[PDB]
């Protein structure tokens, strides 16, 4: 079994010793340098139908939480964009940081966001996301990052779970919670083809970055840098820095829906 996690002895930089893929050709996180970014006419409308949308339960993984839907049938999706077909959501989840000038994944411009939020959907032609994974384009990833400013309403509801779910294993009952609560007004993006961003590493994401981010306040963002990458009884790690560095862009190209 495997023991990566954020910190020196676990990190990022080592995690290619048991996932060799960490050092391949389309890896995730990346830096978009919003200058090189080329707009294409022909994305088609992004389209997020996220109004029958079943939240289940939420998740303390050791690495991060995880919001986790109910995916046996097409009550949540993402299309249009530059996806071929329907993707289904199936977990969100975020990374952050330790101080409010780092947490994001991707950077724009170099610029590091307080955090970044991941809405994970699996291509419905695969059959279950464990199939879909092992495709170049089985998952979409939407990605919105976190400034620190007025509270995010939307919000409000996980932070306030996080309490229940301090340690790594714990879980809580998260029904009837709305993801887009959690959205910004634009659905202006950038995409690029990707990877996860933890291990496995597996190069079957198409990444969709949305240019607006969310605002939320300093409480809010507070209460998730005190959840514990530890389990019960032992000693605090605190949950913060989760987040992977960007990655080479090697031979891809970061595509823009607007001008
Ligand atoms: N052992 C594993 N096998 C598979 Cl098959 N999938 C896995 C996984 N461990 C994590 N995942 C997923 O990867 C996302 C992280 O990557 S991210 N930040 O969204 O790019 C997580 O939340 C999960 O959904
Ligand atoms: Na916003
Ligand atoms: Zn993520």
């Amino acid at each position: 079994s495997h023991h990566w996690g954020y910190g020196k002895h676990n990190g990022p930089e080592h995690w290619h010793k048991d996932f060799p893929i960490a050092k391949g050709e389309r890896q995730s996180p990346v830096d978009i340098d919003t200058h090189t970014a080329k707009y294409d006419p022909s994305l088609k409308p992004l389209s997020v139908s996220y109004d029958q949308a079943t939240s289940l339960r939420i998740l303390n993984n050791g690495h991060a939480f995880n919001v986790e839907f109910d995916d046996s049938q097409d009550k949540a999706v993402l299309k249009g964009g530059p996806l071929d077909g329907t993707y289904r959501l199936i977990q969100f989840h975020f990374h952050w940081g330790s101080l409010d000038g780092q947490g994001s994944e991707h950077t724009v411009d170099k610029k590091k966001y307080a955090a970044e939020l991941h809405l994970v959907h699996w291509n419905t032609k695969y059959g279950d996301f464990g199939k879909a994974v092992q495709q170049p384009d089985g998952l979409a990833v939407l990605g919105i990052f976190l400034k620190v400013g007025s509270a995010k309403p939307g919000l409000q509801k996980v932070v306030d779970v996080l309490d229940s779910i301090k340690t790594k294993g714990k879980s809580a009952d998260f029904t009837n919670f709305d993801p887009r609560g959690l959205l910004p007004e634009s659905l202006d993006y950038w995409t690029y083809p990707g990877s996860l961003t933890t291990p496995p590493l597996l190069e079957c994401v198409t990444w969709i970055v949305l240019k607006e981010p969310i605002s939320v306040s300093s409480e809010q963002v507070l209460k998730f840098r005190k959840l514990n990458f530890n389990g019960e009884g032992e000693p605090e790690e605190l949950m913060v820095d989760n987040w992977r560095p960007a990655q080479p862009l090697k031979n891809r190209q970061i595509k823009a829906s607007f001008k």
